């Protein structure tokens, strides 16, 4: 199989370049529409009682347009907001703000409109705030038209103004985007070609991982655009494309080409460099890419669809870097030949290391685990959470402004539970049914008492603008004190008996959070068993042997558990947070789950491509532990230089001002620098070295079955 694409690719080495060319730069030209499409939604489980209710309030009682956009109004320095000229050129400012942009500013309300509405001045007399309300009856429409508006809606006041509120934020959070696409192109792709330059010797040889990574990241967003034709793609699809496109996707040509040098070196002629090449690395680079969609692939039954559309990311860009360092790098290598420059390695260092490491190799690896399992303590705190204006740094001038809003005027936003009482029959709800939900629901504490009477509990929701005031549904909500106990009494509230026909389904924000982690967590039991079954049999075929696929499944659990351990202890516990400048917040629970896995599907990468050189080894008949002397004396240095292209990749986003990209990009980091540094260096060693021959052990009929699939082809005769 492998064997034949070596001498296909060759013959027609023209029509590989050409070709899988023009499909990732004319299918990349086509994503550049990506950026458009994306969405923000997704973080929810769509198929629990919260969305429902939330969705049954949204249609019923129309969409709450208050809390969109709140422009925080300052007195003339030395006056009130009360100032006969001011207020009036304010309000003579917000009108002709309202009629100049007829189709994006619903209204607004506030106090220098109605002196009835003391809620939105101080008490001083100092500070004002009026509410925007935004059209459109979608999310993505309304961040749309706000963004349509931001830049005139500054202006007001004299630029004096300061605006927050949910479309404010919004539009920080995925402002981000592109300023770490900028950081990245700007200061990692030179860094990484300047790695490259220094791996390698010459430009030819270094510009071919920065092409292929190249070509991979504009097929990736092209192939995202396509599919956000069908579904919603996330607006962290395209961060996790650079990642997955620059990061891995130069780790394949790094090795290739490394490869097609070393064949280079030995003699052989271009065709049968290229054919080499082809069987060993090019081989080994499709596993690590099935390994990584293996690991991948168990995101698929989560039901957030942030998830599904991350995971579909992640899928086409390892395949499209796996398939374009197969077909074209391996066609651009056989065009250009010798003009790439333009038993030492296992004698120098590399073959020194393990060789003490394989000496004594119980002093190497008990110490190792012990130290890495101390790495999984931190992980007990990790609280996890959900997403808000606290994710972005402490400085980000729109974080500052809803903070201030929050001091200067306490209690406007609300963050309430919301109970849907909904007749079975479709028929108007009489309100003694109410009353009676609403006595069983004022029977449960922790319920925010707005003047400590309990005639205002339980208030029914605002009709909106944009309501259908169906009859048979009707919808309570309270905010909760101490939403820590937001868990404790959502099942008190789901508890409630409904008098007679009423279907209460309780919603609210507090509520839409704890729904996507329990439906995040009842998957887990089988996610997990998927990813390590579809990962065991994987590596059982790149590596002809049973052991080897367990021994890396342990290794790279380890590795996930003291990253997630690091990772609390830097992000939760709140540690170099003033260095990061970051404000330790709870994590994220569908970035958990991203997070776990593309650690364990790179860290897998990683065993592959130091454990396949030790198997090849081993097949020309190299005894065990000159087996691994070999195989992690020739590639060492390659993965030194893999490891620090990825940990420049991720820490070219760990600097980023969206603190679900730094943890993730900092997991990611910490996965690598672990795999790369201490367990590549001496777990793996001195582990198959304990083992002896049995690393290499296959029943006769899973060989036999191997090699009728036509995947066994690991040795070169
Ligand atoms: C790279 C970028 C990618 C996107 C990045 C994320 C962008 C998305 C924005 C995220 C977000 C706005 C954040 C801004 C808050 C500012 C409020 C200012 C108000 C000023 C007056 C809304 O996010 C949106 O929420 C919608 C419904 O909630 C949902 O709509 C759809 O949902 C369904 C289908 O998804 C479906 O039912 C249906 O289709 C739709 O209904 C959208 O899908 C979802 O995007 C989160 O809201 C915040 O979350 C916080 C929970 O931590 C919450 O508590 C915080 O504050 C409390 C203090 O009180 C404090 O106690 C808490 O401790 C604190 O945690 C906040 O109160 C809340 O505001």
């Amino acid at each position: 199989m492998f064997a034949w694409w070596g001498r296909t690719v060759y013959r027609y080495r023209f029509i590989v370049i050409g070709v899988m060319v023009a499909l990732c730069l004319g299918g990349g030209v086509f994503g550049l529409s990506l950026g458009k499409h994306v969405t923000q939604s997704g973080f929810y489980d769509d198929g629990s009682q919260s969305v429902q209710a939330s969705v049954l309030g949204d249609q019923v009682y129309g969409r709450d347009r208050s809390g969109h956009i709140v422009a925080i109004f300052q007195a003339p320095a030395g006056k009130t907001v009360d100032d006969p000229a001011w207020s009036k050129k304010v309000v003579d400012e917000l009108n002709r703000f309202q009629q100049d942009h007829p189709d994006q500013v619903l209204g607004w309300a506030g106090y220098l409109r109605a002196s009835q509405a003391t809620g939105m001045a101080t008490a001083d007399k100092k500070y004002t705030f009026v509410s925007i309300p935004l059209k459109g009856d979608d999310d993505d429409t309304i961040l749309n038209n706000y963004k349509a508006i931001a830049p005139d809606l500054q202006r007001l006041d004299g630029g004096t103004v300061k605006l927050a509120g949910l479309q404010p934020v919004a539009e920080a959070l995925t402002g981000t985007i592109a300023t770490d696409q900028r950081r990245m192109e700007v200061l990692a792709l030179p860094l990484v070609a300047v790695v490259l330059f220094f791996v390698f010797g010459g430009v030819i040889a270094a510009g071919l991982p920065v092409m292929v990574g190249g070509l991979c990241i504009a097929g990736a967003l092209g192939i995202m655009r396509f599919l956000a034709i069908f579904g919603p793609v996330h607006y962290f699809a395209q961060p996790v494309v650079s990642l997955i496109g620059l990061g891995i996707a130069i780790d394949y040509g790094l090795f290739i080409v490394s490869r097609f040098r070393e064949e280079i070196a030995e003699g052989y002629d271009t065709e049968t460099a290229v054919r080499r090449t082809v069987i060993t690395a090019g081989r080994t680079v499709t596993f690590s890419a099935v390994l990584i969609v293996a690991s991948a692939i168990g995101l698929l039954l989560f039901p957030q669809g942030f998830l599904k559309s991350l995971t579909y990311a992640t899928i086409a860009s390892v395949m499209l870097s796996a398939i374009l360092s197969i077909t074209v790098l391996p066609a651009c290598l056989g065009i250009l030949g010798k003009h790439v420059d333009a038993e030492e390695v296992e004698a120098g260092f590399w073959g020194k290391l393990v060789n003490r490491v394989m000496k004594r190799p119980v002093l190497f690896a008990a110490p190792i685990v012990i130290i890495m399992i101390l790495l999984i303590i931190p992980v007990g705190k990790l609280s996890l959470g959900g997403i808000s204006e606290k994710y972005l740094p402490p400085t980000n001038s729109v974080r500052q402004a809803q903070e201030e809003f929050d001091k200067l005027f306490p209690g406007y936003r609300t963050n309430p539970l919301t109970l849907v009482i909904q007749t079975s029959n479709h028929q108007p709800v009489t309100d003694a049914q109410i009353a009676d939900i609403r006595s069983k629901a004022m029977a449960i504490g922790g319920f925010i008492e707005p003047d400590n009477d309990p005639a205002n509990m339980w208030q029914e929701r605002a009709y909106a603008v944009g309501a259908s005031k169906d009859p048979s549904v009707r919808v309570l909500q309270n905010g909760l004190i101490n939403p820590a106990d937001a868990s404790k009494k959502l099942t008190e509230l789901r508890a409630i008996t409904p008098p007679k026909g009423i279907t209460v389904l309780v919603g609210g924000t507090p509520a839409l959070e704890l729904d996507s982690i329990h439906g995040l967590f009842a998957k887990m039991p089988l996610m997990v068993v998927i990813l390590l079954t579809t990962t065991i049999v994987l590596m059982f075929l790149a590596f002809g042997s049973v052991v080897l696929p367990i021994k890396a499944t342990l290794m790279s659990a380890l590795t996930l558990g003291s990253t997630m351990g690091i990772l609390t202890w830097i992000f939760v516990d709140g540690h170099f947070s003033k260095w990061l400048n970051f404000t330790p917040t709870p994590l994220t629970a569908p970035v958990i789950g991203l997070i776990i896995a593309l650690v364990f599907g790179l860290s897998t990468d990683y065993e592959v491509f130091l454990v396949s050189r030790m198997v090849e080894a081993r097949e020309r008949g190299m005894s065990t532990q000159e087996a691994i002397r070999i195989g992690t004396a020739a590639t060492g240095r390659i993965i030194t230089a893999a490891a620090l292209i990825v940990a420049v990749v991720a820490g070219a986003f760990v600097f980023s001002d969206l603190v679900m990209m730094k943890y993730l990009a900092f997991g990611l980091m910490a996965a690598l620098l672990l795999d790369a540094t201490v367990v590549r260096m001496f777990l793996v060693p001195s582990v198959m070295k304990l083992l002896g021959d049995d690393c290499w052990w296959a029943p006769r009929w899973a060989r036999r079955l191997q090699t009728r699939i036509g995947l066994g082809e690991i040795h070169l005769p």
